[PDB]
C-alpha cells in the first residue's frame, strides 16, 4: 500500500492569540497568520493547527466557545478566514482546527436556554444536579479552581463544568445533542478543513450517577473523568456519522487517561481517531498538583518515549512533541536555556523532535529558541489556570503566594503563550501596540529576522532537518529502536524501513561524552549535526561528543 500523508507531515502550531496582530489592538488575528504563510511554507510546514479561532468570550482563550458557527471576534471575519484557507491551499498547505466539545462558554444560546428553566429542551445539553447534604452534587473537583459544580439561583440546581466555571460540560448522553455537535463539524469540514483536532477527548462522557471519587481516585481525579462508560461507544458513533464521510484526519488529546487506553482512541481498525496527543512526555516531570516540577533525567525522557510509542502498536499513530500552548517552553524544560547553551540544546532538541516516530508538531517559536519568560508577580500571569491555584492553594493556607509564583514560573502555560518574536523593533513586531501578554524581553537576540538569514541559527537548523526528514522515509514512518533506555547522559537510537537504518545520537549533558555503537554497526554517513567539529570518519564504530551536540547518521 502506501502511508496516509499525515503520517510523513510536519506540522506547525499556531496559537493565533500570540502569532501576529495587524491591526494594534495587541491580539494576534488571522491576517497576521495569513501574511506569514511564506515564511512557514520556506520553514518547510506541509501543515498547520491552530487553536480555537471560533466566537469565545476568552476566559480560556478560545476554549470557551459561545457560538461554534462564527470565527472569534478578535481574529477576523469569516472572510479572513476563507482567505486564509485559500491562501494556504494556493501554496498546497493543509489547517488543521481545534474542536472543543466536552464543554462550551456559559454564554453560547444552549446555555443561556439551559439554565432559564429545569423544563426548557436544551435543559439536558448540559448536566444539571441537586446538590446534596446543604452541598454540591459530590466531591469533583475542577481543573481551574474549587468544586467543579457551580448552583444557579434561577433553579436551585448546579451545572457541571470539569474546567472553567464558565465553561459548561456539554451532556454527551443526550442525543440531540450529539447530533447538534455532529452537523457542526460538518459544517467546517464541508468548507474543506483538512483535520480535526479534540480538545480533552477523553472526558465526554460522565459516570452515570455522579456518585462521589474516592479518597484514592481524588488523588489522580483527572484519570477518573476519563472512564464515562460511553466513551468509545460515542467516538466510534461520531466518525461513523461524521469522519466516514470525510477525507480529514483527526486527532484526539487524550487528557488524564493512563497511557494503556491510548490504542482504544486510535487504533485504525476501531474506526475512531488517526493520531494520539498525549501528555506523558510533556509532564513527565510534573507533579500531580500541575505546578510543581519533581527532578527527571534522560533516563525518565526517553523510557516514556519508549513507552509511548510502543502503545502505537501496529494500527495506532503518536504525534511528538517538546512544546504546545499548554506548557513551559521546549529549550527552558527539556535543554538548557542558560545564554551560552541555548542554542546549541535548542539544535539538540530539534533533532529529537524531527527524528522520532510519529507525526511531528513544531510550536511557534521553538524553531528560533524562545525561552521561559521571567516572571516577577503573580500578576505578571494571564492563565486562568494560574487564578486557580491561588484559590486552591494560596487561600486555603496550603502555601504562599511566593511559593506559588515561585513554582509556576517553571510549569505556566503563559510562558508559551508570550507574543512570537519577529524582529527587534517595538515588541519584536508582533504589535505596533500593546501585546495582550508582554514579550520576552531576550527578543532582541532572539528573533526570527536576525536567524533567517543566518545558517548557523537555530532557525536554518530546524529548516535543515525538516528538509532531511522529508526526504528521508525511515525518518517519519519508519521502525524505532531506543539503544540504551537505560542511559542518562546520551540518548541514541535507530530508525529503520525497507533496509536502511539511520542513527541518531544526541548529547543532553553540557559536557563532552561518548558513544560506542551497537555490536555490528558502523557509521556510513553524516546527514547532519549540531555543535560538532568534525563528522565521524565513515566506518566509525564510535563517535566523541561536544557538549550538547546531536547528529543523524545513515549506518551499515
Ligand atoms: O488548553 C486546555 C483548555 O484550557 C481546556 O479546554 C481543556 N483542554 C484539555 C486540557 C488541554 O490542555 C486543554
Ligand atoms: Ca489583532
Amino acid at each position: 500500500p502506501g502511508a496516509p500523508w499525515w503520517k510523513s507531515a510536519v506540522f506547525y502550531q499556531v496559537y493565533p492569540r500570540s502569532f501576529k496582530d495587524t491591526n494594534g489592538d495587541g491580539i494576534g488575528d488571522f491576517k497576521g497568520l495569513t501574511e506569514k504563510l511564506d515564511y512557514l511554507k520556506g520553514l518547510g510546514i506541509d501543515a498547520i493547527w491552530i487553536n480555537p479561532h471560533y466566537a469565545s468570550p476568552n476566559t480560556d482563550n478560545g476554549y470557551d466557545i459561545s457560538d461554534y458557527r462564527e470565527v472569534m471576534k478578535e481574529y477576523g471575519t469569516m472572510e479572513d478566514f476563507d482567505r486564509l484557507m485559500a491562501e494556504l491551499k494556493k501554496r498546497g498547505m493543509r489547517l488543521m482546527v481545534d474542536v472543543v466539545i466536552n464543554h462550551s462558554s456559559d454564554q453560547h444560546e444552549w446555555f443561556k436556554s439551559s439554565r432559564a428553566s429545569k423544563d426548557n429542551p436544551y435543559r439536558d445539553y448540559y448536566f444539571w444536579r441537586d446538590g446534596k447534604d446543604g452541598h454540591e452534587p459530590n466531591n469533583y473537583p475542577s481543573f481551574f479552581g474549587g468544586s467543579a459544580w457551580e448552583k444557579d439561583p434561577v433553579t436551585g440546581q448546579y451545572y457541571l463544568h470539569y474546567f472553567g466555571r464558565q465553561q459548561p460540560d456539554l451532556n454527551w448522553d443526550t442525543p440531540k445533542l450529539r447530533e447538534e455537535l455532529y452537523a457542526m463539524l460538518r459544517f467546517w469540514l464541508d468548507k474543506g478543513v483538512s483535520g480535526m483536532r479534540f480538545d480533552t477527548v477523553a472526558t465526554y462522557s460522565k459516570t452515570p450517577g455522579f456518585p462521589d471519587l474516592t479518597p484514592e481516585q481524588m488523588k489522580n481525579f483527572a484519570e477518573a473523568y476519563t472512564q464515562g462508560p460511553n466513551l468509545h461507544r460515542y467516538l466510534q458513533e461520531m466518525h461513523e456519522k461524521v469522519f466516514d464521510h470525510y477525507d480529514a484526519v483527526t486527532a484526539g488529546e487524550i487528557f488524564g487517561a493512563p497511557l494503556n487506553q491510548v490504542p482504544l482512541f486510535i487504533d485504525s481498525r476501531r474506526k475512531e481517531l488517526d493520531m494520539a496527543f498525549t501528555f506523558d512526555l510533556i509532564r513527565y516531570d510534573r507533579a500531580l498538583d500541575r505546578w510543581h516540577t519533581i527532578p527527571r533525567t534522560l533516563a525518565d525522557f526517553r523510557q516514556t518515549i519508549d513507552k509511548v510509542d510502543a502503545i502505537a502498536g501496529e494500527y495506532g499513530w503518536n504525534t511528538f512533541f517538546l512544546g504546545n500552548h499548554d506548557n513551559p517552553r521546549a529549550v527552558s524544560h527539556f535543554g538548557d536555556d542558560r545564554p551560552q547553551w541555548r542554542e546549541a540544546s535548542a539544535k539538540a532538541l530539534a533533532t529529537v523532535t524531527l527524528t522520532q516516530r510519529g507525526t511531528p508538531f513544531i510550536f511557534q517559536g521553538d524553531e528560533l529558541g524562545m525561552t521561559n519568560y521571567p516572571f516577577k508577580t503573580l500578576q505578571d500571569f494571564d492563565d486562568i489556570e494560574v487564578k486557580g491555584f491561588f484559590q486552591d492553594y494560596v487561600e486555603t493556607g496550603k502555601a504562599t503566594a511566593e511559593e506559588l509564583l515561585t513554582n509556576v514560573a517553571l510549569t505556566s502555560r503563559d510562558n508559551a503563550r508570550t507574543p512570537f518574536q519577529w524582529d527587534d523593533s517595538a515588541n519584536a513586531g508582533f504589535t505596533t501596540g500593546k501585546p495582550w501578554l508582554k514579550v520576552n524581553p531576550n527578543y532582541t537576540e532572539i528573533n526570527a529576522a536576525r536567524e533567517i538569514g543566518d545558517p548557523k541559527s537555530v532557525y536554518s537548523f530546524y529548516r535543515n532537518l525538516i528538509s532531511i526528514r522529508h526526504e528521508t522515509p525511515a525518518l517519519s514512518t519508519g521502525s524505532y529502536r531506543d539503544i540504551d533506555p537505560s542511559n542518562a547522559d546520551v540518548y541514541a537510537y535507530t530508525r529503520s524501513q525497507d533496509g536502511e537504518t539511520y542513527l541518531v545520537v544526541v548529547n543532553f549533558k553540557a559536557e563532552p561524552r561518548s558513544f560506542t555503537l551497537p555490536d555490528g554497526m558502523h557509521i556510513a554517513e553524516t546527514l547532519i549535526e549540531s555543535s560538532s567539529p568534525a563528522a565521524p570518519a565513515a566506518g566509525a564504530a564510535s563517535l566523541e561528543l561536544q557538549p550538547w551536540q546531536s547528529g543523524i547518521y545513515k549506518v551499515k
